[PDB]
């Protein structure tokens, strides 16, 4: 079982891995967004589509925390 | 098995979170290379990486479907 | 264990799917980036978000290989 958990832990860890990948990304594609707004229909898909991805990140920690919570017990 | 079961579970959970959460910032990154394209090489180099994408988000969506199946059996 | 393995291989596999998605969005930001400067405080956030998620991708590349060397043990 020692071996068992040890890959579940893994996954659960990579897990987070990539879910702050993710974010770091979306960090990235606000200055980008940023950018080009420095320099309509545009704007509402960019809004929309903000509002979804924050909206998953936070989920998505929410689960992370679970999936953390219910591998140590 | 019950309380393996439900890890595993949120495990496969938090996977389909990851995938949507890359499906929305694929949205975002498509309209900001409309909003820096309405304003060559990267061309070229934009849709390799668009096509490359798109394909590896059809193959998760195809796996995620799979792993959710295996799950409940 | 056959199927019990199964599921695990899948989702194992899923989060190689969902990380060299990830890795391709990279790409693809990186492109952008570039195509906003071809077109301050902008550059020095660009350049911490890039360097934060290039070292998230690099420890996600060694979760994985970890992850898939203790499911085939």
């Amino acid at each position: 079982t020692v071996q068992a958990r040890q890959l579940l832990s893994g996954i659960v860890q990579q897990q987070n891995d990539l879910l702050r990948a993710i974010e770091a990304q979306q960090h990235l594609l606000q200055l980008t967004v940023w950018g080009i707004k420095q320099l309509m229909e545009w704007d509402r898909e960019i809004n929309n589509y903000t509002s979804l991805i924050h909206s998953l990140i936070e989920e998505s920690q929410n689960q992370q925390e679970k999936n953390e919570q219910e591998l140590l017990e």
